[PDB]
């Protein structure tokens, strides 16, 4: 477990790679894996639609179970359920989506739920469809968390554009 590789060093305790989240996880077998998730924990695209297709729907089917009970989650609020065939854990963080007029400030938030665990393979937040700009969301990575954090960025363009900006 937690057999990470081909990663650059950004700070101590803060790595990235140009990288499938889903075949990271495949290979590495985390601990914890993080999803972008929503509040409803309805996984139908992007981040949260791979991981979920990659553990064919029983991810979605727990999130219903649980999401029937307990009701939705808050933005910048986090959930642990189980990671089924790609990791132990699967922690549900929900980033703000500034595309739909959420707070950005809440991104702070969302990222201090990654401190309750030793290691994580996360996406880099708010990303791609959440509309949250990137060298951003990487900064506050960067200044909140505290734990090791692996970020798996599937977009070479954006991965040199990340790297290049946080070498400045
Ligand atoms: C082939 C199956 N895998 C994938 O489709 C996949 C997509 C993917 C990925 N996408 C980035 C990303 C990061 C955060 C968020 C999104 C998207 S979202 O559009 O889902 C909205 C919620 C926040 C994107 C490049 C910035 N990052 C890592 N591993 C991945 N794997």
């Amino acid at each position: 477990v937690n057999s990470f590789s081909g990663y650059l060093k950004l700070t101590d305790n803060v790595y990235i790679k140009n990288a499938d989240i889903v075949e990271e996880a495949k290979k590495v077998k985390p601990t914890v894996v993080v999803n972008a998730a929503n509040v409803y924990l309805k996984h139908g695209g992007g981040v949260a639609g791979a991981l979920n297709k990659a553990t064919n729907n029983a991810m979605q089917v727990e999130s219903d179970d649980y999401i029937a009970t307990n009701g939705p989650l808050k933005v910048g609020g986090s959930c642990v359920l189980s990671g089924h065939n790609l990791a132990k854990h699967c922690l549900h963080v929900v980033g703000p989506n500034v595309n739909k007029g959420e707070d950005i400030q809440l991104l702070k938030s969302a990222y201090e739920n990654f401190n309750q665990h030793e290691v994580l393979l996360a996406p880099l937040l708010s990303a791609g469809i959440f509309g949250a700009d990137p060298i951003h969301s990487l900064r506050v990575c960067v200044d909140t968390v505290r734990t090791n954090v692996y970020l798996a960025v599937f977009d070479k363009n954006l991965y040199d554009k990340l790297v290049s900006s946080f070498l400045e």
